[PDB]
């Protein structure tokens, strides 16, 4: 089945799931310069103060902590967005090195890692609804890169050792995804596409403009999960990220000048 390795990596998934090749398919490239300023959007509304947190989750390709998403407890709405989103959970892609390891570029600049918070517009009444819509999903994507520790990532950090392995799960509750977040709120969005198989093009992607900052000894944690499942040949979880893709016939709007 699908990873990251040689032989099922992101070059592989088209055979598969052939939306990979499709006309609006994430990552992107973000090009600074051409992406254009535009008045209409709103300030993005984040609303997390009621999340509920629930588990923590390997599940061989990243770590995802899972949300009660059965009321509007954490959720997101404003920007480009027309209706309400709630967080369903967040996950993260990484590198082997801290000069890679996220989707999506700046200017062609890689970060050392990405967070993406999934959330599903509620007029669609499930997440599984919801993918299957062109304005289902609203992912927050967030750049990290390596410098002062993330206070607010360390009880994600702490947990890792509970999940090493492909299938483990543990109790997380009462986390914050408020502190996950950068000072500002300015961004920019396009429309594409789930950055993992099935790679559905349901997503309004918005981007965060300023990077988090997370400490050397945190990134090392996340490089020490493993793709595989207990008892299996230990290979680790690294380079979990599929690279750019054409930007075909979109435009990158941004809310700030």
């Amino acid at each position: 089945h699908w990873g990251y390795g040689k032989h099922n990596g992101p070059e592989h998934w088209h055979k598969d799931f052939p939306i990979a090749k499709g006309e609006r398919q994430s990552p992107v490239d973000i090009d600074t310069h051409t992406a254009k300023y535009d008045p209409s959007l709103k300030p993005l509304s984040v609303s997390y103060d009621q999340a509920t947190s629930l588990r923590i989750l390997n599940n061989g390709h990243a770590f995802n902590v899972e949300f009660d998403d059965s009321q509007d407890k954490a959720v997101l709405k404003g920007g480009p967005l027309d209706g309400t989103y709630r967080l369903i959970q967040f996950h993260f892609h990484w590198g082997s090195l801290d000069g890679q390891g996220s989707e999506h570029t700046v200017d062609k600049k890689k970060y050392a890692a990405e967070l993406h918070l999934v959330h599903w517009n509620t007029k669609y009444g499930d997440f599984g609804k919801a993918v299957q819509q062109p304005d289902g999903l609203a992912v927050l994507g967030i750049f990290l890169k390596v410098g002062s520790a993330k206070p607010g990532l360390q009880k994600v950090v702490d947990v890792l050792d509970s999940i090493k392995t492909k299938g483990k799960s543990a109790d997380f509750t009462n986390f914050d995804p408020r502190g996950l977040l950068p000072e500002s709120l300015d961004y920019w969005t396009y429309p594409g596409s789930l950055t993992t198989p099935p790679l559905l093009e349901c997503v309004t992607w918005i981007v965060l403009k300023e990077p988090i900052s997370v400490s050397s000894e945190q990134v090392l944690k996340f490089r020490k999960l493993n793709f595989n499942g207990e008892g299996e040949p230990e290979e680790l979880m690294v380079d979990n990220w599929r690279p750019a893709q054409p930007l075909k016939n979109r435009q990158i709007k941004a809310s700030f000048k």
